[PDB]
């Protein structure tokens, strides 16, 4: 009964891109730092994923959209949208997180599908099946580069516990995080830095929390905002972080905004 939200960013401005999956639609909102507009994407689906990496100054973006049967890949690479090569089997409900590294790039995808997790990898020449096979209903990640070497953190949320599980290029390991709160998590990721620093937001029962790593413990972050949705991004000025929450509550969609001194309402609408 609420629309599902998927963002992206890129930059120092920064450029954003909102997904809105509502009624069986999918809709782009943009932002590249002077005003809020409706971006060209349109295109079936119950949920939505989106990674994005730059090549220099050329954004590609990459958005994982399912319906009751398939999830379609959507490819923007300055020039149109364009259907890739990405493609799964789903059923009604099936959830996806996606996120990518380097300029390849390498892109990891997660779908949870009655009750099941896995994942699927591109290496820059095609598609292979990863290892990750964990169960959960719903599923957020992040990832962050030390040297060369990708760390992946991917948020499984089962009926009961959102369970934290970590790649640090050898195998998959049960981390720290905990959610501070009961059954029935929807979760949203994002991350900064090499130590890393993550903040996960939760959605459960029309709440959205906030937990936080700063590479010494988890702790509840300041953010606390309705929403039975959420999704987020993030973006590094040098060494001060920026985040942009996107809260909804049937359609309506609240975007809040961290620039270093509390959290504001950012000017995002959905138009
Ligand atoms: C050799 C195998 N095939 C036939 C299956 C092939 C050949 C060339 C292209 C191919 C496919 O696909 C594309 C697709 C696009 N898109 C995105 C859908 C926008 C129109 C753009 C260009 C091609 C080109 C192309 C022709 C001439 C000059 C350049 C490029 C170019 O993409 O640049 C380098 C990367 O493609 C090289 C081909 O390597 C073998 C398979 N493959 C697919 C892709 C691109 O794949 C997309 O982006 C990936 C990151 C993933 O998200 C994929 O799922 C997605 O399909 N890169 N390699
Ligand atoms: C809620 C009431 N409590 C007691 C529980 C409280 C009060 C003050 C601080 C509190 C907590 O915590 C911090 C934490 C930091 N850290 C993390 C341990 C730095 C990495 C730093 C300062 C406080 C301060 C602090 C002291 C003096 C003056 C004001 C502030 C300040 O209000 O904090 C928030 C308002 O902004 C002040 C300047 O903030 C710039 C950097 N930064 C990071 C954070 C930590 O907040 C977490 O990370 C953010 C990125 C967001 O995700 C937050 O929602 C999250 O809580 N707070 N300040």
């Amino acid at each position: 009964s609420s629309v599902q939200t998927a963002a992206t960013s890129w930059g120092t401005v920064p450029s954003i891109a909102v997904y809105t999956a509502n009624n069986g639609k999918i809709t782009e909102r943009c932002w590249d730092g002077k005003g809020w507009y409706t971006g060209a994407f349109n295109e079936p689906g119950d949920n939505v994923s989106v990674t994005s990496w730059l090549v220099g100054s050329a954004i590609h973006i990459r958005v994982y959209a399912s319906t009751g049967t398939t999830t379609t890949e959507w490819c923007w690479d300055g020039n149109g949208w364009t259907k890739g090569a990405y493609t799964s089997s789903t059923v009604p409900g099936d959830q996806t997180a996606a996120t990518s590294w380097g300029t390849v790039p390498s892109i990891a995808v997660y779908t949870a599908n009655n009750g099941k997790i896995t994942e699927r990898c591109w290496d820059g020449k095609g598609w292979y099946t990863g290892a990750f096979n964990e169960p959960g209903d719903n599923v957020s990640v992040t990832s962050w580069l030390v040297g060369s070497a990708i760390h992946i953190a991917v948020y499984a949320s089962t009926g009961t516990t959102t369970t934290e599980w970590c790649w640090d290029g050898n195998g998959w390991t049960k981390g720290a995080y905990t959610s501070s709160t009961v059954p029935g998590d929807q979760t949203a990721a994002t991350s900064w830095g090499t130590v890393p620093s993550i903040r996960v937001y939760t959605a459960n029962n029309g709440k959205i929390t906030e937990r936080c790593w700063d590479g010494k413990g988890w702790y509840t972050g300041a953010f606390n905002e309705p929403g039975d949705n959420v999704s987020v991004t993030s973006w590094l000025v040098g060494s001060a972080i920026h985040i942009a929450v996107y809260a909804s509550t049937g359609t309506t969609t609240t975007e809040w905004c961290w620039d270093g001194n509390g959290w504001t309402k950012g000017a995002y609408t959905a138009t």
